[PDB]
This record gives C-alpha cells, sequence and structure tokens, in this order.
C-alpha cells in the first residue's frame, strides 16, 4: 500500500483504495507517463457484479435479500439479452461515484450533491435538445448554480450511440481569420468548422456561443441553436482597472462537459453531459492567458503599464493575477457562483480526509489538482497523491467525426 | 513501445526513444501512478562496462583503441580489488551526465558547463572542509556564480563513509521555543539541534548560517564554522515597496546540495556536493512563503495593506509575486546570479529540443519542472513529459543516523 505524505503538516496515510484499482493506467516501473493528457459478456458480468456490490454497500445492505436477487437478475439479463438495465437508484448512485472517482476534479467535495436527470428514454435528437435545455436552465438557476448531469440512453448492440459533438454545452466559436489567425476561442476551431459545415450561419465576434450538434443513433448530427436567454454570461471588469471593461471580455456561467463517456457497471453512456460551477483559474488563467487560447496576457500587462521587455519584472505573473481578480469580481458582481483556487483547494483537502476515512484513500491527479497559478500557495501542492482508475468513471472517448 | 509526447501549446509531437534505456525502476505500476511522491558482488562490472561504453561513444570513440584498452583495465581492477578507480575524464563526464539525467532539475540547459573538483584523495573532516571551502569560494566567485561539484572519495567495503551531514552547504538555523514554534528556518530545526548537540554556540536570530558537520570515515562528525566572508548573502529589498527592506529578510547566494549520492559506473560517492545558482521562485515562493518554511506571506500582505479577510481578493498571490520581485531585484542589485522562472523554463524547453535531437528524449519530472507560481504561464506546463531513471545519477540517500 503506497505511503502518502503531506509535506506542509507531516501527515502520513496509506492508500489501500488503490489496491482495488481495476482498469490500468499508462505508467510502468520503467517510465512514468502520469503527465500525459490522454493515457464479451463475462467481463461485462464482473464489472456489473462489482458495481451492484458497491451499490448494496452504499445502502447498508451488502449480502442481503435484495443484493443476491439483483446479482442473479443482472446475470440472467446479461445471459438473455447481452446487456442489462440500471434501476433509477443505481443510476443516481453510479453518476455520483463517477464524479467521486474522477482524479482530475478538484471540486469533488461536492460529489454527493449532484442532480441526476434520467434521459434514458430519450428518443431523438429533438428530445435530446429539450432535455439539454432543461439541464442548462436547472443548472444555471439564474446564477446560483447547481451541479447536475443528464444521462441519455446507454450504448447497446444494434443501435448507434447518442452523441453530443460539442465538448461543452456552452463554447465560443473560433473562426480561422483572413490573415491566418483565429478570432474567438482557438480551442473551438474544429467544432466551429463542423457547425458551419452543418449549415450554421457563423458570426464574426470573439464570443459567439456555438450551436449544438446533436447525434441520435444512426443519424447524422443535427444543429440546434441555444436560445440566448438560456446561456447566462458574465461581462468581465476589474474592480480597480477601469480600462479592463473596454477589453470587451465575457465568459459563460455554466461549465458543462458534454463529450465524456460515463461508465457504470460495465454499461457505457456516450452522452451524459455534466456541469458544476467554475473555479476562477479555469477562466482567468487557462482560458484567457494560455498562448493558444485568448492569449490576452501581454495586452493586459501593457495596459497595466508593466515593463514587458524583461521577464524578471514578473509582468506575466502580475497581469495574470489581476485577470483572475477581474474574473472573481465580475462573477461575484453578476451573482454567478464561482470559487477561487484557494477555497477550492482547501475544500479538496477536506475531501481527501473524508475519503481516507470513508474508503481508505482517494484517486487524484496532482498535475491537474494543483491550480495553474500560485501552485505552492495552495495546500494541495504539498500533498502527495496516488492516481488510479476506479469505476464508475468519466472517461475520454474519441470524437465521433 | 515508444511513448508519444505532445506539446499542447504548439501541437508538436515527439517520441521518447531514450526511455527504453531506463535502468533503475521507478515507483509506478499499471494500476497506480506514484509520480507525485518525493521519495518513491560482481554486478559492479555491468554498470562499469555500461558507463565506459557511454563515455567512448560520447567522444566518438566506440569500438576503437583506448575503449577496449579501458575495458580491460576495469576488468583487471575489479578482479584484483573488487572495485575500480575512474579516470579523471570519466569522473568529469560522469558528473555532467548525472546532472543531465536529473529529471527534477529545470536548469539542465547548463549541464555541459560544470566545474569538477576531484577530492578523491581526501581523508579527514579537516581535509573536506578545505575542499568545501575551495568550492564555495570558487562557485560563489564574488556573485558571478559558476556551477561546480566536489567529488569526495568513493565508497568501499569495510570502511565508514564520507558524509556531509547538512542538506546544503549553506543552511539557516531553526530554533525551537518556549512554545514550540520556530525562529529561523523550520526545515533545518533538526540539523540545528545536532550542530548544537556537538558544541555549537547558537545565535538568537532568524538567519543564522549553520556550521558544517563533516563526517570522515569511521569517525564522529566535527563541527566547522564557515568564514563569514565566504558565505555571500543578499539582503532582500523591493524596488518600490520601501518598507520591504525593514522586514530584515535575507537569503544566501550559493545553492549547494550536500546530502545526495553521486553514482557513476556502479561507483557510489555519498559525499559529492554540487552547486549552481538559484531560480528566484526557490527563494521567493518556497523558502520564504511555504507555511512550513519562513511563512512570511501574511506579514507582507499586512504591510501591503491587502484584504487578507477573503481568499478571493487573491492577496496571497499578490504578496507572493511581490516577494519574488524583491528576490529578483535584490539579487540583481547585488550582482548575484539569479534566473527567474520564465527564463528558466524557456531555457528548459530549449534543452528538451536539444536532447530530443541528441539522445532521443529527456527524463523529466513534470511536477518539479513546472514552477511553484504561475505554472501555466510557463511553457513547460503545456509540455507532456516522461520520467525515468538513467545512470549516471544523483540519488537520495538515508541520513547517517
Ligand atoms: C461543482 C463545482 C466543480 C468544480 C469547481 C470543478 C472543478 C474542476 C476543475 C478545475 C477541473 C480541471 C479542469 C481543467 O483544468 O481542464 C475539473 C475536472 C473534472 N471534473 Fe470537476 N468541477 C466541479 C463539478 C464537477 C461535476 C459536477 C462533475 C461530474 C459529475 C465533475 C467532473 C470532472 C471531470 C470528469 C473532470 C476531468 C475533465 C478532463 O479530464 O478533461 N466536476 N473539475
Ligand atoms: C545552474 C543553475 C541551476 C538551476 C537554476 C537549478 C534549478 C533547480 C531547481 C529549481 C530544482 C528544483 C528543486 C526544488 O524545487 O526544491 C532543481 C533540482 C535539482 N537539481 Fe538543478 N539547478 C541548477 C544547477 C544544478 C547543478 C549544477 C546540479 C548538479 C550538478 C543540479 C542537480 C539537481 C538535482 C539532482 C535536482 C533534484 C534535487 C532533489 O530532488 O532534491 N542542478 N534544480
Ligand atoms: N468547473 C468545472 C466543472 C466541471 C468540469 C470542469 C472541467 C472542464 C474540463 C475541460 N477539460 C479541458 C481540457 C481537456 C484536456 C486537455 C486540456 O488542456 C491540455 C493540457 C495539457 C497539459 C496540462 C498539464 C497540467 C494540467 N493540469 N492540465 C493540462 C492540460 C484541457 N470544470
Ligand atoms: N538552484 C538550484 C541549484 C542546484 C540545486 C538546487 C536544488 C535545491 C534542493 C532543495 N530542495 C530539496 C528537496 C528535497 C526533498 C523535498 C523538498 O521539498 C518537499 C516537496 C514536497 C512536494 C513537492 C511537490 C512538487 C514539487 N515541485 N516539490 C515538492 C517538494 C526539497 N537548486
Ligand atoms: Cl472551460
Ligand atoms: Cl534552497
Ligand atoms: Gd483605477
Ligand atoms: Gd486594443
Ligand atoms: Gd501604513
Ligand atoms: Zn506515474
Amino acid at each position: 500500500f503506497p505511503r502518502v505524505k503531506n509535506w506542509e503538516v507531516g501527515s502520513i496515510t496509506y492508500d489501500t483504495l488503490s489496491a482495488q484499482a481495476q482498469q490500468d493506467g499508462p505508467c510502468t516501473p520503467r517510465r512514468c507517463l502520469g503527465s500525459l493528457v490522454f493515457p464479451a459478456p463475462e467481463q461485462l458480468l464482473s464489472q456489473a457484479r462489482d458495481f451492484i456490490n458497491q451499490y448494496y454497500s452504499s445502502i447498508k445492505r451488502s449480502g442481503s435479500q435484495a443484493h443476491e436477487q439483483r446479482l442473479q437478475e443482472v446475470e440472467a439479463e446479461v445471459a438473455a439479452t447481452g446487456t442489462y438495465q440500471l434501476r433509477e437508484s443505481e443510476l443516481v448512485f453510479g453518476a455520483k461515484q463517477a464524479w467521486r472517482n474522477a482524479p482530475r476534479c478538484v471540486g469533488r467535495i461536492q460529489w454527493g450533491k449532484l442532480q441526476v436527470f434520467d434521459a434514458r428514454d430519450c428518443r431523438s435528437a429533438q428530445e435530446m435538445f429539450t432535455y439539454i435545455c432543461n439541464h442548462i436552465k436547472y443548472a444555471t438557476n439564474r446564477g446560483n448554480l447547481r451541479s447536475a448531469i443528464t444521462v441519455f440512453p446507454q450504448r447497446c448492440p444494434g443501435r448507434g450511440d447518442f452523441r453530443i459533438w460539442n465538448s461543452q454545452l456552452v463554447r465560443y466559436a473560433g473562426y480561422r481569420q483572413q490573415d491566418g489567425s483565429v478570432r474567438g476561442d482557438p480551442a473551438n476551431v474544429e467544432i466551429t468548422e463542423l457547425c458551419i459545415q452543418h449549415g450554421w450561419t457563423p458570426g464574426n465576434g470573439r464570443f459567439d456561443v456555438l450551436p449544438l450538434l446533436l447525434q441520435a443513433p444512426d443519424e447524422p448530427p443535427e444543429l440546434f441553436l441555444l436560445p440566448p436567454e438560456l446561456v447566462l454570461e458574465v461581462p468581465l471588469e476589474h474592480p480597480t482597472l477601469e480600462w479592463f471593461a473596454a477589453l470587451g471580455l465575457r465568459w459563460y456561467a455554466l461549465p458543462a462537459v458534454s463529450n465524456m463517456l460515463l461508465e457504470i457497471g460495465g454499461l457505457e453512456f456516450p452522452a451524459a453531459p455534466f456541469s458544476g460551477w467554475y473555479m476562477s483559474t479555469e477562466i482567468g488563467t487557462r482560458n484567457l492567458c494560455d498562448p493558444h487560447r485568448y492569449n490576452i496576457l501581454e495586452d493586459v500587462a501593457v495596459c497595466m503599464d508593466l515593463d514587458t521587455r524583461t521577464t524578471s519584472s514578473l509582468w506575466k505573473d502580475k497581469a495574470a493575477v489581476e485577470i483572475n481578480v477581474a474574473v472573481l469580481h465580475s462573477y461575484q458582481l453578476a451573482k454567478v457562483t464561482i470559487v477561487d483556487h484557494h477555497a477550492a483547494t482547501a475544500s479538496f483537502m477536506k475531501h481527501l480526509e473524508n475519503e481516507q476515512k470513508a474508503r481508505g484513500g482517494c484517486p487524484a491527479d496532482w498535475a491537474w489538482i494543483v491550480p495553474p497559478i500560485s501552485g505552492s500557495l495552495t495546500p494541495v501542492f504539498h500533498q502527495e497523491m496516488v492516481n488510479y482508475f476506479l469505476s464508475p468513471a468519466f472517461r475520454y472517448q474519441p470524437d465521433p467525426w
């Protein structure tokens, strides 16, 4: 059992939960690949068995009446149909566990508070769009955001998958410019080109909300525009740099990842978008300051009258800090939920202690948990972590085009 | 079997073929990644043959003349004595490779410029002290720092080791109190207590340079006071915050690690202090601002009149950036070599590119290469890395008690 030290305090724990790691990661004794972004009924049966055991553990009913019945029921259904169906309560438990198990998520202190929308009856792309609009409306909640996931029908033989082609429900377009540059968000150039290819009339702003490409089984994707009043946005201003408003920057309230696969007990849900609320560094540091994103850092530093000709003035650090200040200030001003990296990392430390007592460990990806500014100022920097894969899980999947 | 390595800022892809050469096994398995953890008779000929092979290919002399000749004398030396002596060029070459191979060092663009002092004929704590004093004065060079390593005698059976008991050549004292808490450097507390326990006269202050505890083979260690004119220190002040200097903060010029074990061609040098020059975040961010180190972040924020009542004011980030500004400013004002984390990381990217051409890859520890402030503002944040152990190497080693 790996020993895990906290260097700020001297605390030591052992991660016995990693021993239960089923699926394997990319590291070996030869070489660590931890920093890489992207690392048969009988095997269906073992994953289902393990999940049913997890569920009956959670309802304090392991080895009971209901428990063995469900095990036999699932087996019989796998033998008879090649697959099986989750009960509603098992689905809710599985979606929360998938969040709880996600090693790159710093917000997991919230894992138990997740609104699960059961869309497993969804029949079409048009119904899919309706469900998604209701997810966005519920989750946004006029700025008082609520964690939620909508679960569309599982993958099954004989039918194609439900897929949301967009990587998030709200994304800004990225238009390859006249002179080779990108207007808008360069992360979204491909999906922008897919929307235009599918009949979307593009805009030419920097913050144009993209339409949804929604794929029903064995159907080409269909284009659906989000009603503007559903997509809550926050104009960015700075509490003391009044010229900051003139940059014309905005961001959207609702982070809703829509391209990941949800796995529960061997069943796969290729379409199960989930949403929380932002941590300010995601917007202020990554989305706005990455050289390959909006890349505003030099423009801000220049307007701040910093000396950008030498790196040792720390003009980059100073401009990034104020961009994060602006993000927090603007979201608070707009009354839209947001958490800063200090509050977020501190609550993740409480999560780790909770999980050590609950399960004997917690899978965590240090490189993703530690925030992208002010790393060692947060408590998670000084916390060793063990990364491993537990199921139920959220997993990357290939793009459907 | 050749790990694909992507840079996410630029889109570029490489393959680490060097990873195939990994000798010692890391802590990672396919079921769990332990990359974030700080600390995870004729087999001598195997690592000796291998090292001699490296040396001769590096001078473009594989399979010719002195190579086979030198292959035989090491064979003869081990058959006749159970070990062997390195030629001076090999000791030099091996020292540079251990540096080049250190996966946690962001300064390795400098690896080819290293001054190697050969103390293999050393034999007494008094003899070491003069060596360590040559080094320090050579390395410091009146503030124009030069990289350097002194190699004390290798380890042999039947005889105790040369060991430097301090973790660095320069360390500030840490004194416990009538109430537990520490005046000075909390990280050194323990060696401070050993130094006193061997007859040192403890000062009272927050920046008392500790004496050296030098251990000759099979002897208790002797205390050695360093000449105060030999230990170059930098009083910390801030370009525009005139009160910063009044906080009385200082740091020393020479970072010289003195507790690691140099391994070359199966040979083990438990006393081999190496020194470079500081990256400003090592002092400004970790040494001064870690909660378990000098922990000055709050004192600076009070002086800056910052709103320390709410985390979302980012007062910690603001205070931290100014402390790093102070470090860079003070070191430059004193003309003591220092490198900021932007310059340092940009040079490492250049090092990765060189190493890709030269050896086909580079073992790199993402968690230690990315700086502790402004992580994603530096290019190494967006660079995938492969971590693995190559030899020659610097390795951690137990404390000699
Ligand atoms: C409630 C507030 C939440 C916060 C503050 C939060 C925060 C974060 C952050 C900062 C990341 C890293 C993103 C990046 O750097 O690219 C992340 C990743 C992730 N989060 Fe959370 N999250 C929240 C809610 C949720 C919910 C509700 C779910 C699912 C039910 C979830 C699942 C995940 C997953 C799967 C990842 C990994 C994404 C990837 O690998 O690309 N999070 N989260
Ligand atoms: C010349 C300028 C140099 C710079 C700017 C530099 C910078 C750094 C930094 C920032 C670290 C991270 C340590 C930490 O975060 O506590 C590090 C680690 C390390 N450096 Fe370098 N270094 C330099 C020279 C050298 C030299 C000359 C050697 C050996 C010959 C060396 C070998 C190492 C090793 C082995 C580590 C890992 C130490 C550990 O794990 O504690 N470095 N360096
Ligand atoms: N509030 C909330 C609530 C719910 C969910 C989320 C997460 C938003 C997730 C968006 N997923 C974007 C993404 C995916 C893959 C790679 C990305 O960038 C590449 C990259 C390269 C190197 C890295 C090194 C360290 C590190 N930590 N990240 C890296 C990312 C972005 N947020
Ligand atoms: N200029 C230069 C030049 C040459 C050499 C150096 C290195 C200075 C070494 C001082 N240090 C050594 C050390 C050893 C072990 C632990 C340490 O700290 C604890 C800790 C815990 C978690 C971490 C997670 C990530 C990360 N990056 N570091 C961590 C450090 C320090 N410097
Ligand atoms: Cl985002
Ligand atoms: Cl240091
Ligand atoms: Gd102003
Ligand atoms: Gd402008
Ligand atoms: Gd004042
Ligand atoms: Zn690993």
